[PDB]
């Protein structure tokens, strides 16, 4: 994928956003922004330029399922890649996010190798 692709990393805890940001840099992506919840996330997406979202699930104000649903229902954002990265691992939640349109789903804790695998799997399916 184009190394200039802009990412938005959403999680309500700094530690996790920091881990994803660093991993993304390893992969060659330095155009990355952070958000602390769904609303904050939507405000930045509004601002424009984003080509990929990586989101947590449990966050105050607007959780990740809602954020995902919001993005898919928005005419100007509906196809935006959204990779869930969460501790939620019950099948019913994986199903709910999958059905809601999630591009991929990663359960915490995750290895560096797993994140790169899932990001590439999504680039592959979208021809990015
Ligand atoms: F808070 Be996330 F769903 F890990
Ligand atoms: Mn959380």
């Amino acid at each position: 994928a184009d190394k200039e692709l802009k990412f938005l990393v959403v999680d309500d805890f700094s530690t996790m956003r920091r881990i994803v940001r660093n991993l993304l840099k390893e992969l060659g992506f330095n155009n990355v922004e952070e958000a602390e919840d769904g609303v904050d996330a939507l405000n930045k997406l509004q601002a424009g330029g984003y080509g990929f979202v990586i989101s947590d699930w449990n966050m105050p104000n607007m959780d990740g399922l809602e954020l995902l649903k919001t993005i898919r229902a928005d005419g100007a954002m509906s196809a935006l890649p959204v990779l869930m990265v969460t501790a939620e691992a019950k099948k019913e939640n994986i199903i709910a996010a999958a059905q809601a349109g999630a591009s991929g789903y990663v359960v915490k804790p995750f290895t560096a190798a797993t994140l790169e695998e899932k990001l590439n799997k999504i680039f592959e399916k979208l021809g990015m």
